[PDB]
């Protein structure tokens, strides 16, 4: 008589997707007289997104419509039934190798074994790179913090240099910055009777790169003192105003910590001598600030060795721990330490090999604090970015987050966080996702209750719609761009140079995720096959490589 099923689909709610699956649900309606009806549910409704998979397999959900290589955690073949990176990139070859080449039966095997019926594939669109900053060459992805898909995606880019997270498409952004921040921060860990901390944030360079710089400091109390749990600490140091060569300088900052004689004001004074390459140079400098609002500022003067021969940001970090806020429920390690106060040692090296340790002295006299540095600077190459001054300050952190194409990211509001979108050259729009492939799974119980003229009718009907729903994203699109130039957001073309810096990481990625398992070493066989006749990959590009 007549069947229900409810299916839940990867498009959140008020998205263009979301449309196209409720008209779906109606055609199916139609192209079987009433007799199959589909309820339509939007990311979230039932289970989560990522827990769909397990939803249908236990039948909570007759069905789901998902973005496949989500499963690629748990089934390698699902890395090879939708685009991955540099890999075949057009609709129609997809469509080909699924409806010719074996791939339809490939993954029908595939996910018999979990207990569900692969339909097909659904055509959707190319993917899109939404980032707060120019990501504008192949170097300029390294300590980027990336959303995207996991599975051979993430891998890829893991490879070029970006920390990368895995979040569902409707919850990027109240997260990937604080995450970006998280990173950015220094990590504070008791250890050894001493806290410790690391901090891993790059210098912002003239030219927009990064200059990569890792920050090892033990704190030292000079009386027992509580140390806390581990914690972190968002601190953001400005540069407020420097005389023409950098022998004044005025710097201010605002710290906080998240999961009597120390007054509301204090003032401090500091005094610095040091060496970088050899050149020696004293500051003495004064500050103020309030150590539990944790806003400071200080004034500092370079009385010898001036003008200095280096960028001013590798100092900039050493001139005040007991200006963080803290929770009450972190100890102070910093501000319980006083009157006596603490020492600390640090260790900061760079990318190009320049390396600063650094030796600190924190204490309390008649009501002022008092700093000594003593620094030493060596390794620096004479031509590099920070004997030749070319640096500005130190990065805040980089968020850039890749989900869909340009509508339905529009649709969920990406133009208003990220002002700048990045693709490829026009000869290869898309690196990461060209083809960026739905499915319809059903329950496998679930599909072979279905009559037999039912179940035909399903397939075909799923088959209209990869096309009707690859045709209505693709609509949508051409009204999206005029939107982002509205909102302000610049498209960035990457070059063909920086493609091939992508496909050198990509290839060796595929045949690793190809050998997992038998499933997917029988998908990408047959994939690389189509591919070298039809002249994607040359049998050199291949050399070294073998399943
Ligand atoms: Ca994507």
């Amino acid at each position: 008589r007549r069947y229900k099923w409810r299916i839940q689909t990867a498009w959140d709610a008020g998205t263009v997707g979301y449309s196209l699956f409720q008209k779906f649900t109606e055609r199916v309606k139609e192209l079987t007289d009433g007799q199959l009806e589909v309820q339509p549910l939007p990311a979230g409704a039932v289970v989560g997104t990522f827990d769909m998979f397990d939803a249908v397999k236990t039948g909570v959900l007759d069905g789901m419509n998902p973005f496949t290589l989500y499963w690629a955690e748990r089934m390698p073949v699902t890395a090879f039934l939708s685009s991955y990176a540099l890999g075949l990139d057009r609709p129609d070859q997809w469509e080909t190798w699924f409806y010719s080449l074996g791939g339809l039966d490939n993954a029908r095997r595939a996910f018999a074994e979990q207990g569900l019926f692969y339909v097909g594939p659904v055509q959707h669109d190319l993917n899109t790179i939404h980032s707060k900053k120019p990501i504008r060459r192949f170097e300029d992805f390294k300590g980027v913090k990336l959303r995207v898909p996991g599975g051979m995606i993430a891998e890829v880019f893991a490879a070029a240099g970006a920390s990368t997270v895995l979040l569902p498409g409707g919850e990027v952004y109240p997260a990937l910055e604080r995450g970006a921040v998280t990173a950015v921060s220094e990590r504070m860990y008791p250890e050894d009777g001493a806290l410790k901390s690391e901090i891993k944030k790059g210098l912002r360079l003239k030219d927009g790169g990064h200059y990569a710089a890792v920050v090892k400091t033990t704190y030292k109390a000079k009386k027992p003192v509580q140390l806390p749990g581990a914690y972190v600490v968002d601190i953001q140091l400005d540069i407020v105003s420097h005389n023409e060569d950098y022998t004044i300088v005025e710097q201010c900052e605002r710290a906080e910590g998240r999961h009597a004689i120390v007054k509301e004001f204090m003032r401090f004074k500091v005094h610095m001598e040091g060496s970088v390459n050899g050149h020696e140079f004293e500051i003495e400098g004064e500050g103020e600030g309030r150590p539990y609002e944790a806003f400071q500022t200080a004034k500092l003067k370079v009385t010898k060795g001036g003008p200095l021969p280096f960028a001013w940001d590798i100092l900039s970090p050493q001139f005040s721990k007991a200006y963080i806020k803290h929770p009450a429920d972190i100890p102070d390690y910093f501000k319980l330490s006083f009157p006596e106060g603490f020492r600390w040692e640090r260790v900061m090296y760079f990318e190009d090999g320049g390396i600063i340790h650094v030796d600190q002295d924190s204490s309390l006299q008649d009501g002022v604090f008092i700093y000594k540095v003593k620094l030493r600077g060596t390794n620096f190459p004479p031509d590099g970015p920070v004997m030749q001054k070319k640096t500005m300050g130190w990065e805040r952190g980089r968020s850039a987050a890749d989900f869909v194409g340009p509508a339905v990211n529009y649709n969920l509001g990406f133009h208003q966080e990220a002002k700048y979108i990045i693709m490829g050259p026009p000869e290869t729009p898309a690196i990461h996702q060209p083809v960026d492939l739905m499915d319809f799974t059903i329950n496998l119980n679930r599909w072979r209750s279905l009559p037999k003229p039912l179940q035909e009718r399903f397939i075909a009907a799923v088959h209209e719609y990869s096309w009707i729903h690859y045709a209505g994203i693709q609509k949508a699109n051409l009204e999206a761009w005029p939107k982002y130039r509205q909102a302000g957001v610049e498209v960035i073309r990457l070059g063909n140079e920086d493609v091939r810096k992508f496909r050198r990481l990509a290839i060796p990625i595929w045949f690793k995720w190809a050998k997992m398992d038998k499933y997917s070493r029988e998908a990408f066989a047959s994939q690389l096959e189509y591919m070298r006749g039809i002249g994607h990959v040359t049998d050199e590009e291949l050399k070294g490589l073998s399943l």
